[PDB]
């Protein structure tokens, strides 16, 4: 053996592109130690490939998704090395979440509570993705509980990790908040409870909070499910929580 | 039909118990609407069951884990309802992480960098879990890169989500930080790159940061892997990052 294969590597910018946004891929740290680079071949992971005459190339993805970008660097003697990185493209406008609230509807969500009363509307005031979300206003009367909830056919398969985005205000009479999933027999004689409990002091106030919750893989897949967010209240007061972009795979 | 079955429900405290810590389960919101409750039967999910003569019962778990706690409430006429919640118990002392650093060793981790130099030691100064972690000191000379890394047999199976805990200081000459996993052919002619990129402005400074990263399920399971943390530097300076409790399931 004798010719040394080239070093292949690239970075890209921006790291978090949106659809139809220019991404610049930069292979300039690639090098052939004992010769020169003859080809930069790019596979964009979407069905298209091309080459650059310099170490940089720009590209755009029209569809959201996670793409494998492969660079092959080939030297002046035909020896090659490759480097593959993953790039995530999210939708520039709109919201592809399982519950995205873009149709202007509540998506079956209602409110309940004890020593607290809730109302929910579809809102354009705040959203996590797209233009629309839910706006959930709670009036507490003291120590109590309030829910924003959906009954409850079979919402997720067992094993599924759900992601909730919750906008939680400062100065609110709350002790804790928790997304939940509650499978139950049709007759409600047996109830299963799954939640991600978060203390009010362990939460980003006046900001969006991303909270995950997994339905255990051993739950009966045929049991109807209630999905929702529960707030524990500790004093009198009126506060507004925003909920959007509840999402999971499949 | 005529007898109404009871309402069964409980809460517990603390929500985040450690091993051998008292947990108080409280079924006091359970009620039989048309009679009285005769039995509170508790299944603690660990092999043990018991009853309480009041709505409350205390229990301790000696082993860490996630337990299903089932309450069955039975009324004065033998009708019952059940409510099952999950409780997570973590170890009171020590560290069960895949990389826990409790043996006082580096666990195969080394440092590299360009326009930056790193040193790493096993430390008791800060840890995320248990008594020990890694202490990683980086001297930058300008725009550069530094890694804390492990080569790299087959560290995780494809599909695995790894959790890194990284303590990131304020006032550091850094632009970005990212845990990574880098499968490669034995000859290094083909490299795959997976990372969770975080800007310095999108990170909790002077605090522990929990960052997850998934190795894609389609990676060849036989390729050797480099796992590590990469810091991008932007100016001269000396900064210290603490790393502990890198963890995944299986
Ligand atoms: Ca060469
Ligand atoms: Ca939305
Ligand atoms: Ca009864
Ligand atoms: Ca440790």
């Amino acid at each position: 053996p004798e010719n040394q294969a080239p070093k292949a590597i690239f970075t890209f910018s921006p790291e978090d592109p949106v659809t139809d946004e220019n991404v610049v891929f930069n292979a300039s740290n690639s090098i052939d130690e004992d010769g020169t680079i003859a080809y930069y071949v790019w596979d964009f992971g979407d069905g298209y490939e091309g080459t650059s005459t310099t170490p940089t190339i720009t590209y755009k993805y029209k569809n959201p998704g996670t793409y494998k970008v492969k660079l092959i660097v080939t030297d002046n003697q035909g020896a090659s090395s490759s480097f593959t990185a993953t790039i995530k493209v999210t939708s520039a406008t709109g919201d592809n979440s399982k519950f995205n609230f873009e149709d202007g509807t509540l998506g079956g969500f209602t409110t309940s509570g004890t020593n607290a009363t809730g109302v929910v509307v579809n809102t354009t005031e705040k959203a996590f993705k797209g233009e629309r979300g839910l706006k959930w206003t709670v009036t507490s009367e003291g120590e109590g509980t309030a829910e924003l909830k959906l009954d409850g056919g079979t919402i997720v398969v067992p094993g599924t990790t759900m992601t909730f985005r919750i906008w939680i205000p400062s100065g609110a009479p709350i002790a804790a908040i928790q997304p939940y999933i509650m499978p139950h027999t049709p007759d409600w004689s047996e109830v299963l409870w799954n939640s991600t409990w978060k203390g009010y002091t362990m939460v980003k106030t006046d900001d969006w909070n991303e909270i995950t919750l997994t339905l255990p893989e051993d739950v009966d897949p045929t049991w109807p499910q209630q999905m929702g967010i529960q707030v524990q209240t500790i004093d009198e007061g009126e506060f507004t929580i925003y909920v959007d972009a509840i999402d999971w795979l499949e």
